[PDB]
Parts: C-alpha cells; structure tokens; sequence
C-alpha cells in the first residue's frame, strides 16, 4: 500500500521525477500528487475523514479529483494580497485534517504575514545584539495615520504581505514619501519602511534539514561561517522549526551587514545546485514520511 | 520609577482598581492604562523604539496621547468579520515591539481562525481518543464549493470568524441548509457545521494560572473532576501555552459530552466568583511583570 | 567501495541485530554495519573537538581481545546501572554523550533512568497533574537511606533497594519488627529505597510504545488497547525530553482497580509473541534516526 | 494567624538569607519563613501521594537536635556531590524531586549537575554547532576510567579527576611519565577524569546571568558585557531545562584567544563587589517563582 505525497508547486518542477523510487522504510512506494493552491480544495471532520479536491478547472479539459494526501510538501507562497490568492483557509484545512507538512503548517500558516515573521527576527536581535545579528532597522506601521516622516532617505516602503518584489517602493524624499503615504491608506493594510542600503552585495544563507550553503549575490556559492551559521539557525528555530529556510542578508558597502528578511519552504531553490537542493529535500520529506 | 501596563478592554471593567496597591518586588508601582482595540495605535521599530497612541477620538473631547506599555492584559477579541473589526495588525505591531502580554501576543494572534484554534483540539482528539477527550464532530469548508449535504440534522453552520453567538445559524433541514451554503458563498470565506445536540446543560471549564472553575449552565458552580481538569491542561498548552483560559462543553441528554471550543484571554468572566478570577488575572499579571 | 554507516548496539548475546538491520540502507543507498557488544565489554576516551573511539573487548573465546570501532549511532538495550559488582555504566553513557553521538532513548534519558526513584519522581509529578481517576499510580515512599526508615503505615509492604532490576532487591516485610531488619541491610547498601503497599494481583499489563506503535499485554495475552492505556504510555513516554522505546508497568489489584509501578526505557524487555516484529519495528525506528542525522 | 510560606535554603552558615528575605512577601499578602541549613544536615522521606518531611539536625551547639519543617520551596547554593567521604547528595536531590518540592535552579538540572563531565558533554554539543569563531570551548578530553589513558597529544596538561571543585582534584602534569603516575592515581578513584591543554592564561572571565541580569568579572574587575559574552552565558543558561542562576568561566590565554572552561549553577560564589546586590536579585528571583507556584 503506497504513500501519497501532495506536492504545492508551480508546475515549472516535475516533483514526480526526484521522488521515483524512493520508498519508505525501503518497502513503501511514494505517490507523487502536485498541484498548485488554487487548484485545490478539501473538507475535513475532526473525527480524521477528510479529501483533497484536485483540479475542477486545468488541464484534462475539467476533471475533479478526489486524494487523501499522507502528507504535504509546501514550496508556493500560502498568501498574497496581489497576484496569488489567499490560501490561508486551505492551509487551516490541511491542519484540521491533522496532514503532515514540511514546513509545518503551524510555520506556513504564521507565515502568511511578513512583518509577523520579521516580528520573531526583532527578538532574536534584542536578544543576540548587533555584533552577533545585525538585522536592519525596520520600521512597523499598523495603519498609515502616523506615517509622517522617516528618519532618512531614501527609504524603502513594503506594503501588506506581498512577495518576489511586489508591494516595494523607493522614496527618495519627504514629499514623494507623502504620496505613498496615502496610497498605503488607500490599501486597508499596514506597511513597513526600511532606510535603503546602498550594497556591495547580497547573501542568501539557506537551510535544508542539516545542510548549509551561502550564496553571493550582486550567484556566487561562498563559505559558510559560524556567522553565517548562527543566522540561519537561529532563524530555523522560529514558529517551532522551519525545516527549509534561509535568511537574505545585505552586504553594505559601509563594511556592515544587514539581515533583511527569513524565508521559509516555498523559498526559491537558486545557484546551480539545484539538484542537490531539490534531492535534498526529497530525503527530508521521504525521512519524516517513514517516521510519520 | 513605575510600571505601565495597558489593558485592552470595553469599558465595563475597572482595572486600575484591582491593580491599585499593588507593586512590583513590593517596591515598584503599576500605572494601568486601558482602552479597546480601536481606540490604539502604533510604530514599532526593530532597534527597540515604539510608542502606543491612546483615543484620538473618545471622552475628553479630542486627545492624542503616547504610552510606553511594559506589558499588556488582553481581555478583548482581536479579530472579526462583523461588528468588532481586525486589530490583527495592532497584534502583529505589539509583538513586533516585543512587549510582554497576557495571553502571549503569539497565541492571540493564533486565536484569530476560530477553526484553526479548533483544528488543535482536533489533534489532541486525535491522539487522547473519545473516551478522554470528547471533541463535537465539527466540519470545516475551507470554500462553500463541496458544502452538499450534512451527513444529519439539525446542523449548526458556523460561518468565518464571529464571536458571542455572531454567525451561527442552525438549519433544520436540507432545504434550508443550501439556502445558507449559498449565504456562506456570499460571504468569500469559511465556515464549519457540527450536528445539533440536544443539552441537558453546558459546562466551562475554566484556568487562570494554576486556579481551576466549572460552572454549569443550563450558572451554577460545579465541582472539578479529574476529566474536567484534563480537558482544561490539555487545551491550555496550545500555542506554547495560555494562562487564561476555558473550554466549553455540552452534556448531552444523550448522556455522552461534547467539547465545543476553547476561548482565551478574553474569555469572559461568569459566575458570582468575577471578583475572585478578577484578582487571580492581577496577580498573575503582577508576577509576570515582575519576572519580564 | 563506499563507506558503511555503523550502528553500535549496546546488548546481551541473545538477539543477533545484525540480523534484523542486514539490508537495511540509509536514504536507500547507504549500507549499515552493526556492531554488538555489552557495556562491560566497552571503553572510549572523548575529546570535546569531536574526535573519538569507542572500543571493543568482547573476550569470547579470545583472550584481551580489543576490536576499535567508530560508532555513528548507538541502540541501547541494555541496563546502563546496578548496585551490584560491575554495575555501573554512567561513565560511559557521559562518554558517549561528551562523544555527540545520536542515541535511541536518547543519552539524556539513559542517563537519568540511572535512579529508579527518580524516573518514578517524573511519574509524581504526572499522578499529582492528572489525578487517580486518570493516572492511578501506586503510592510509593522514598527514602534516601535508612534513617528514617522507623515504620511504615501499612504492611505486608514491598521494600525496593536502592539500583536492583529483574524483579530483584525486593523484599516483602509483615511486620514493624522485620521492617527493622530490613532497615539495617538497607544501611549495609549505603543507598536509598522505597516502600509500597503490598497489592495482591489478579494480573499485570504492560503497555509499551515503540516509535508510534502501541501494544498491551497482560500477565501473555495481548488484550486490547483502551485510551487509558495510550493515556498512560503516552505521558510516560515524553518524560526526560522524550522516550522512543518505553512500556508502562501496571497491576490489577484484587481489589478491582489498576495500579502504575513503574516506566521502562529502551532496555526494555520484549514480549509476548510479537518480539520479533518490535525487533523490526526498532529496526525501523533506528534506521530513520541515522538518516536524520 | 496566617501561615508563612516556607523556604528551605541550602547552603553553608557564611550568608544570612533570613535577612535578605525579611519583609519580603508573596503577593504583597503572604510571609515568608526562611530555613537554612546545609545538605549534610538534611534527610527526608516523601510519598508519591504528596506527603513528605524535610527534617534538619544542624548539629550546632545542641547534640542530635532535629527540628521538622516542611519547604514550600528551595533555593540551593550549595555543591550536591563530591568524591570525597560525605559528598553524596544525590539522594537528597531525588527526594525532594519526589516530593514534588519547587527549586531554583530546578531539581532536574542540580541533579544533571552532579556529573561536571555530563555538564560540559552539553557544551561540546553548543561548541560543535556554534563554532569556534563563537564559542571557544577548550578542547578537554574524556576517559571513563584510567584504562584509557596512556597518553595525551600535548603536555603539559590539566587533569581533573572525577567529582572535584573549588579547583580541587587539579593537577599540572609535564610529561608521560608523570602522566602515567596520575594515571594510577585516577584507577584509585575508580571514577572518571578529563584532560585539558594547560593554558597559561593573562586573565579569567566570569560571565554570570541571574534571572534577567548579567555581570562580567575579569581576574577583581568588573568590564562590561558584550554580545560575545552575552551569547556564551545565555546558550549555557539554557541546558538541562533552563539555568535561572549560573555562570560560564573562560580564560583569556597569553596566547590572545578566550577559552571557555565550564558552567556552574545555583551553587556558583558570589563574587566582586555586587554580592549583596545579586543576594537581592537571587532573593527576587526566588519570591516571584514562589508566588507563581
């Protein structure tokens, strides 16, 4: 009797294919389901019955499909306020069905705010201080009112919950700030502004189960350090653990480093070790399916 | 130098009287602040700096005041789709100004989803078993779409997140119930429905730090049993922990119990014992803004 | 060709593990040796840089017979301590702990079960939170020697000795004059013991958890399980950070009415019929530990 | 008229915690009773339906004087185990594990600490996923015995033997001939012993955390604290559950590195000038957990 694994991902990654042959506990087969939020939809009872619907509208030329996953592999963005959807109930879903996840979706679900996120990486930071975590000095807004001045300029303005760049604006002065001031009132959501950093590059220090590797962007493969290290790692701690993650960081050309942002499953897979990436986190999920 | 602690709540109580007198490390008074959730605002910034805005408009004819809360008592819902309003940003602003809270900011947050926090109570029914811990047999539509039939009735229809009675609907028959399953299309988020039970009388099960209550209601004080006490520890470990808490049962004339759901820090106080669980919120509070 | 991961089993002759793990591969490539000794027939020395060496002495047949190995997991199935000649294997669980080497219990909590009392302190604290009606266990005494051993309230009552096992140590006193008795040769051990009432039994269960695998059997007869039962096993299984491989030790009285004794780690005995499909089922469990680290 | 809650303070005579505890009170309602004794002066017996006995018979002045008391909780500034005749407390500990008594710092991590080895076993694991660049554990060594011990790979070297303090059981041996005496000494103790590269040191550092407060001596010089320091006590505070009182030690070498040596908890000296200061924070520290329980 196989396992079903739903995979959450744009097509552009043929799952199926890093996962064939692997089997569980060496006996098990895996059965590869991938889809993308929007083309699914479920019920669940709290007495465990539950089904995934697949489909409805996609290629096949309309086909309903009925799975009952054993567990979930996240790779696409759960929420986004622009171009993407709102798939928090889906995930609320996955969880009231009790199906295992990588994330989990207790960490999916509580990453569907950016700024929630970055909440955690403000204590890390109280906690371990600059010289050990120099997250950069962000700046929450709940609701645009306050939004008088910023400190210095340019500033960069990120409004809602939105990824890949989306919702970002550079102002370089108190006038033009004004203006996007009041098109953050016009959005019924908060905002966060940011001093923008004139870099030498960036750094991306990813996380898969227990493999590390940093990326120079400006992508260049760098050396780990402990630094580097104790960013990332601390960072996979938050939400009860992030199995995948990685900490985006800015090098300025002032010599100082910036922590910018933490990134959980669905981060994009980037350098040209991709399929080490991507077999790396067939052997996580493959792991937790088996103990699971 | 004092201690400042904002309490979010309705008018209705008077915190500042049952906090008067009491000090920190018998040395440090407590300055109490109180205000509901749309009367506040917000700027938190990374490096530690923020400032809570109180009123703006309300009695006083106009004022505009900043406070520096040390700690904040949660005595309010955060969230709702009718009739309340979404002070999940102001939530989200408070955590990112890493300041202490009863019940802990991450579990108020969290309390949004009303089926999420149930889909919590679906796992520890999952792993306790009925015989231990009774959970109603809920249902959860992530999107209106599959809502057919339930497989009985009447059914309770739950739509999003409501509180006090708010968005409940109990449907007699099939007719009906696709009447309300296209309300529920018209309201672009989810619902759940549960069977009907036909009560005896309800219990709540209530914990305030380490003081346990059961009153019955048909409100009369009932004796706390080993299994009343086990279903109240159990659901006042989700989320990392809740130190205010309750959770709502149904004893069915079938004579089998029902757990219905599990309310927070904003758990309202009943019974003829209000003075005795208002002292225990302060003492908790007192001690905890002690050891913060 | 390619390297072996190795599994360094810590028992008694009796089960072959090499047997059960023969085939067995990590991520579905990486082959496991298994090496199987006795914690009396081991040794290590361990440096806090990471290097170390756990070695061998089995002398089966061979005399002074040292074989070195380099462990990257450990199965422990075998009582770490007792107040006995050659009792205590402490020194070596710090070792392989000081070592960093991944354990199933974990070395935490092979550590900690060194002590009887205070395993079953861990279950006071459990009974004190659940209460009888969900929790029934035993009401034991504890006494950290022999002084204020004067009486006990009820008698028959079943004396345990400071670090027996086996059923071992035990002695059921009568009387206020042969508990006095015993009261000096607890002396003579220069360590603690308990005190419990006697229950006449009607039969004993024991419910066991391996990984997510749940069993009862009753003294065998496997009986069912209830959610009690899992009640049971499963808070006792998260004691000391979590326990793989635990069981719960309880009796029926005659008097109709169940009582916890005690909680089991991963030494524990397997039983009934199903000993060899618990064998794999550890086999399972431990393979994916390798995996994961 | 109304009951005090009482507070059982282990620990030698030098510090009268009556005084610092005077006119402190739980809720701003309840008194405190503060007993002092020390762990020598102490026995017990508990039950695991939650009765027990803490009685005391410091021996001072009056011969074979025994005053009963019942602890609401316990603060312990005293060392739990030595090798050395009389250093046994360990069953003390698990007593008052057993009797479900509150403590600061836990009874789970004292008792955790009676191994210093099986201490520094978790700094090694903080050391290895850290790193050296941010935290620079010494590179000790291990042996569960004398058998082991044949040589180091460099000389001169500190070697601790089993269960020592107050830098007791501390010896510099030169070569491998003197290694090889010190060797036979250590078979003498039947008990374990560590190695350590000597390091002869320009200064010794203290980081200590007690609650939320941190201080810094150098080796007395109080410097400031540094988010290197910081990082080193608050990892170290959080092994064995949680350290509310401890300190981490390190030595700044001649050769311009720092060295972290060990981990002490409750029982950690107050040093410098600010001892009363953190008598007081240890005092508010302990009243609110009381308060809390």
């Amino acid at each position: 009797a196989a396992r079903v694994l739903l995979v959450i991902d744009e097509p552009h990654t043929d799952w199926a294919k890093y996962f064939k042959g692997k089997k569980i506990h060496g006996e098990i087969d895996i059965k590869v389901e991938q889809a993308e939020f929007s083309d699914l939809n479920l019920v669940a009872h709290a007495n465990g019955g539950f089904s995934v619907d697949m489909e409805v509208l996609r290629n096949g030329v309309k086909v309903v499909r009925s799975l009952k996953p054993d567990f979930v592999l996240i790779r696409q963005h759960a929420f986004s306020m622009a171009r993407n959807g709102d798939y928090r109930s889906l995930v609320i879903g996955l969880q009231y069905a009790g199906i295992p996840s990588i994330n989990s979706l207790h960490s999916v679900y509580n990453f569907c705010d950016k700024p929630w996120v970055f909440a955690q990486m403000v204590r890390l930071h109280k906690k371990l201080g600059t010289e050990e975590f120099p997250l950069i000095n962000q700046t929450f807004y709940p609701n645009h009112k306050e939004m008088l001045s910023s400190t210095t300029y340019p500033v960069v303005v990120k409004m809602g919950h939105a990824h890949s760049g989306m919702g970002k604006v550079k102002v370089d002065n108190q006038h033009d700030f004004q203006d996007i001031a009041s098109v953050v009132a016009l959005t019924k959501t908060y905002a966060t502004t940011e001093p923008f950093i004139d870099a030498k590059y960036d750094v991306r220090i990813q996380k898969i189960g227990q493999n590390y590797k940093a990326y120079m962007r400006t992508l260049e493969q760098i050396a780990m350090s402990d630094r580097y290290k104790l960013w990332v790692d601390t960072c996979s701690e938050i939400f009860g653990g992030l199995d995948i993650c990685a900490v985006e960081a800015l090098h300025g050309k002032d010599g100082r480093d910036h922590i910018i942002e933490v990134v959980g499953s669905s981060m994009p897979l980037i350098g040209d070790h991709q399929d080490e990436d991507k077999q790396l986190i067939v052997e996580l999920v493959v792991n937790k399916m088996a103990q699971a």
